[PDB]
């Protein structure tokens, strides 16, 4: 397989989200993609052991021991073989998961994704055996579970033959732009004509006109991060005074 | 039920992954949400279930056609009821999702999430049927499944009886610890194990604003530091080789 991937993960079967279904599914039976997980329960010391146990100086839930964790993790590097394994912790506190984000870590050969739960994870496990923390976004979920389904749905996209990811929004730092098909009138709204009768250039404006006015009027941020060009300058600036 | 969510999706079983775990899983047992699928593959005419369809101009992929995404919000939104349901579509193109709009979200009694596949849906259908659209982040997925369920678990937090945080009042957490007190020559910082409350509750604060001062600066910028705060964080900076 081109890419290995081991998740850390109290729910395995979860992960059935992704493996049953979907580019994620097909790129495992097409043999691009290994999936597998590793429960830190069955690494407890004992099995009269929890993964979790209370936080020391007070406050509300529970925190994640660092014995099962550092079980799991062991058991997962020795699988993932003579790849060289990043180990990722998907927390809140991490880097912000973004295209370009998705675009490095496709080209690694195994991943080890930390799937934390209840407060999180020990700040010693972090400290000694985690090489880089992503966030999927600025907002707190229960558990580590979905965001590494997400990085997974991302990654997997940009494997060779595992699907356009080069006509994608955040690809040149643009929206996309509106996607259209049949009728090619609903609901009194027809298609616009260019899709319809325009050749191959009055089409490429007219949907870089599109793209660069949607990412204006929603994700201006996204521009002042990608200097537009004269011909962009022109379309956008069209956009703009015919939007309405 | 305290929040009703339709989920309009061509792959309803891929939400065994909130409907039979954790919080979500919970709270629809605690009753304080109601979770339903609606399959655009059902609201369609063909022997072999079709929802995509080619795309007018030309280029790669498949856009998924009206007709079964307008049988399937129709049945969602008469399985509503008379309750004030939002229309979300889950879209890269849509407001950034963060601690705030889900503090927003949380406020509503029902939500229709369209979960889109393939290179979207027809804009008209967005146009026409779409009250807000919403991304999870900065990057492209294959589908709205994995961001509709990250909306709902990241919602669910936030309803009475479910369950400060990471977003909550501009800072990032403090670390945690747990059992042992000493493990692989690394011991527990002593102020936790010391007991005393107030100790606790600066240091907690101190690291927190620390930790968010390294990592996510933006976030201190738009946040009123008081000169307790302003002081606990000139000192973690201070501190520090
Ligand atoms: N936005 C996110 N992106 C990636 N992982 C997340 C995100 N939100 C929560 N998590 C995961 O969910 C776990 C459990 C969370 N309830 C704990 C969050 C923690 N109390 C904090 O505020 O940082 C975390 O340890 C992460 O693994
Ligand atoms: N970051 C995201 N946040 C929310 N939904 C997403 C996100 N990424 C992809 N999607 C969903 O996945 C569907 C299919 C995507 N492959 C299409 C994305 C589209 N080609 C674009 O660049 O905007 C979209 O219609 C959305 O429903
Ligand atoms: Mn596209
Ligand atoms: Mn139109
Ligand atoms: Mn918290
Ligand atoms: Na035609
Ligand atoms: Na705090």
């Amino acid at each position: 397989s081109m890419l290995w991937v081991g998740v850390v993960s109290i729910f395995p079967e979860m992960f059935r989200a992704i493996s049953d279904y979907g580019i994620t599914s097909r790129a495992v039976k097409q043999g691009l993609l290994t999936l597998t997980c590793w429960n830190p329960r069955v690494y407890t010391e004992d099995r009269h052991q929890t993964v979790d146990d209370r936080p020391f100086g007070g406050g509300p839930g529970m925190v994640m021991k660092i014995k099962p964790l550092e079980g799991a993790l062991a058991d997962a590097r020795q699988a993932a073989g003579g790849r060289k394994a990043k180990v990722i912790y998907l927390s809140p506190q991490g880097r912000q998961l973004t295209q370009a984000g998705v675009r490095e870590l496709a080209e690694e050969e195994a991943l080890i994704l930390i799937a934390g739960r209840y407060e999180g994870i020990d700040e010693r496990f972090i400290e000694e055996h985690v090489d880089e923390e992503w966030s999927i976004g600025d907002y707190v979920l229960s558990g580590g579970e979905l965001p590494a389904m997400v990085l997974v749905d991302a990654v997997t996209r940009l494997l060779p033959g595992a699907l356009s990811a080069e006509e994608d929004s955040f690809t040149d730092g643009l929206l996309d732009c509106p996607h259209y098909t049949r009728p090619e009138v609903y609901a009194d709204k027809r298609v616009p004509e260019v899709l319809l009768s325009g050749n191959h250039e009055h089409i490429r404006r007219w949907r870089l006109q599109q793209a660069l006015g949607r990412t204006w009027e929603r994700r201006a941020d996204l521009l002042d991060s990608r200097s537009l060009s004269g011909e962009e300058q022109k379309l956008l600036a069209e956009y703009i005074r015919q939007r309405d």
